[PDB]
């Protein structure tokens, strides 16, 4: 991606920008043949400027020539050298300035080359290796200077990013690299960012670094818009736990039986500000044998303490990658106890955390908070009325800081990204934060993800030189919907499907455009509601009930048993159907009845512990389990006319412990009636 960079222009004087690329060599030329995005009439180029760097390998005497020296300027540092031997030595880089003008050309693109001649007098094209791109970037190297001479013509750059002002503000398209102004009728993603705005989303990337792909290859696709921001966001996920009673000076034998109490775990990232925080659901179905207390189970007396260990997973939701330091993690019992301290070693992570992704990688095995192999590992200890008030609540919070270490930059002096010491994420997030419009939005399997887009504030100057942003193409260019005939949609689903939730300041800032608008329906008028910076908007499925965290917990009745009405088979073993995915994740389990003819019911799996009796198969088909606590037996149907009802039972109805009086039986359960059929009807 190295070379001079190029403007080619349609009129004499360097304002009508048609092209800006970078070349390899010193061939400059366009051929007409790549030009299909350019209107035949502006493939005329009547003037042109290159820039960029020449580094020397051979000390010597140069000539340095072109294809139309009677057109052009030429600055070898501020010295004229078109308009002659010059000395260069190696190792040393010298900035090139070059100007054409030619009035009327009578044929489309441009041919034009840069030569050299040596001592020997051999003349050549300028080689590859002879050439580098100019330093656009918000500040000078010790090498490379950002700012070309003053002699000659200065295209207006404002922010140094590359990007003509003019194409910034107008509109610009990128082909496969050429970039252009956006024309409606021809055109491609139409961009628009700031020209004072070397970033206009005030992130790590400039506008030109992202739209001609010189970024790090692991920044996500969305966040290759001048007006998405590009960075991580990171939570952690716990996959299960293991509970031990602590040794004790006074217990010398530990010879002991196994007494250990081990759960799955269900995490997710929560919204309730810029914080990382999750929360994780300890598994309440059965798993050991008995009705015990968890201290009975464990052997712990009141003075007794407890240790838990977990296998954890970092994530990536955001669209920039870390690669040197992993945010510490506080482990949270109740509203405010903290259990652990969770970190990762800096400078010595074993991969990317990349977007979309986790640490370890799902092909590797999870980390464990104590690992075999780690003397050094803290125990995260709960006294005994934590302990308690752990298996009471089922919940834990993970809550992570933004901590993210150095940033992988690109270089133009060498075409190449790595990661830069005296670049840190921690310098840019707060400008990101104060500057874009945050859209949370959980289309993508109902859980939460966060992206932010560059808006402007009326009331920091700056900040009015960005684009108008509306909340249509926001979600468009965001989350990725798409509108194929006229409706605004997400995969399939039109935007109608969800619901817009706001902050205070935001929800009065919209209410205020709709009147403006005389709007009574926001759906209708997404292309016209205007985004600022530091708005929230949620977007949530709205098939779904939401708890505090803003997970997804239960739904309305008519949704669940319509989502249950696709049978493909029953029999006293089970029910086979075909269930969304989104609906799955909103049920704790199942229950199943058999009522007779006077209308009295016998529960089968009668207990709040022995719900989990459903399981996904390869097919994607669902099997719900009679048999599972029936002691692996089909259901006895004593007379045909019976009735076997089954019940789903959402997050939100869920019952995790025995009652105040120790019932564990389902009496009382909030259940949805999904299947009921007559024994000779099964
Ligand atoms: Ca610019
Ligand atoms: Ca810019």
């Amino acid at each position: 991606s190295q070379g001079l960079l190029g403007y080619y222009f349609s009129d004499l004087n360097f304002q009508a920008p048609m092209v800006v690329t970078s070349s390899t060599t010193g061939d400059l030329s366009i051929p007409s043949s790549e030009l299909e995005n350019i209107p035949s009439e502006n493939q005329y180029f009547q003037s042109a400027i290159w820039s960029g760097f020449i580094k020397v390998k051979k000390s010597d005497e140069y000539t340095f020539a072109t294809s139309a020296d009677n057109h052009v300027t030429m600055w070898v540092d501020d010295q004229e050298v078109i308009n002659n031997k010059i000395r260069l030595e190696k190792g040393r880089l010298y900035q090139i300035k070059i100007q054409y003008q030619r009035e009327n050309p009578t044929e489309k693109g441009l041919d034009f080359k840069l030569y050299w001649t040596d001592s020997q007098n051999k003349k050549e094209v300028i080689s590859s290796d002879n050439l580098q791109l100019p330093e656009l970037k918000q500040k000078s190297s010790n090498s490379r200077k950002k700012r070309s001479t003053s002699a000659g013509p200065t295209v207006p750059d404002r922010d140094n990013d590359g990007i003509p002002d003019s194409l910034e503000v107008e509109g610009y398209t990128v082909d496969v690299t050429f970039l252009s102004p956006y024309i409606s009728n021809i055109h491609l993603t139409k961009y628009k960012s700031s020209p004072e705005k070397w970033s206009t989303a005030s992130d790590p990337y400039s506008d030109f670094e992202k739209v001609t792909g010189r970024i790090d290859k692991n920044v996500s696709p969305e966040a290759r818009h001048p007006l998405v921001a590009a960075y991580p966001i990171v939570h952690v996920d716990m996959e299960n736990i293991i509970l031990s009673k602590n040794e004790d000076q006074s217990t010398q034998n530990t010879d002991s039986q196994t007494r250990t109490i081990s759960k799955n775990t269900s995490t997710s990232r929560t919204h309730t500000s810029n914080s990382n925080s999750s929360t994780v659901a300890i598994d309440h179905s059965l798993s050991l044998a008995g009705e015990r207390t968890w201290a009975e189970t464990m052997g712990l007396n009141t003075a007794d303490t407890a240790r838990l260990n977990a296998n954890i997973r970092y994530v990536n939701t955001g669209t920039a990658p870390i690669y040197n330091v992993l945010p510490t993690t506080s482990l949270v019992l109740g509203k405010n106890q903290t259990l652990a301290t969770i970190k990762a070693k800096e400078n010595q992570l074993s991969q990317i955390l990349a977007p979309n992704n986790y640490y370890p990688s799902k092909n590797l095995a999870p980390i464990a908070l104590n690992a075999q192999d780690d003397f050094s590992s803290t125990p995260i200890t709960m006294n005994y009325n934590q302990f308690l008030e752990l298996e009471k609540t089922k919940q834990l919070r993970l809550d992570t800081d933004q901590v993210y270490g150095n940033i992988a930059t690109y270089n133009f002096e060498n075409g190449r990204v790595r990661v830069d010491t005296g670049s840190n994420w921690s310098e840019v997030l707060p400008q990101i934060q104060e500057t874009t419009a945050r859209i949370i939005f959980n289309g993508k399997d109902l859980n939460l993800v966060e992206r932010r887009i560059a808006a402007v504030n009326p009331s920091d100057p700056l900040e009015t030189t960005k684009p108008d942003m509306t909340l249509k193409e926001a979600l468009k260019i965001a989350f990725g919907f798409n509108e194929p005939n006229g409706n605004l949609q997400y995969q399939g689903k039109d935007i109608t499907e969800f619901d817009f939730n706001f902050d205070q300041q935001t929800s009065q800032n919209i209410k205020n455009q709709l009147a403006e608008l005389n709007a009574t329906n926001i759906y209708t008028v997404l292309d016209k509601i205007k985004l600022n910076a530091k708005m929230n908007i949620l977007i949530r499925d709205k098939r779904f009930h939401y708890d505090r965290n803003n997970i997804a917990v239960g739904a309305d009745e008519s949704v669940v048993k319509e989502a249950h009405r696709e049978v493909i088979n029953s029999s006293t073993e089970g029910l086979l159907l075909n269930i969304d995915k989104d609906i799955r994740k909103i049920l704790s389990g199942y229950i199943v009845e058999i009522e007779d003819t006077e209308g009295l019911k016998e529960v089968i799996n009668d207990r709040y512990d022995m719900l989990n009796i459903s399981s996904l198969r390869q097919d994607g088909k669902t099997f719900i389990d009679f048999k599972k606590y029936n002691d692996k037996l089909p259901l006895y149907i004593s007379n045909p006319n019976y009735k076997v009802n089954v019940y789903a039972v959402t997050k939100e109805n869920t019952i995790i412990n025995p009652s105040e009086n120790g019932d564990t039986s389902t009496n009382g359960i909030k259940k949805i009636l999904i299947f009921s059929k007559k024994g000779y009807e099964i």
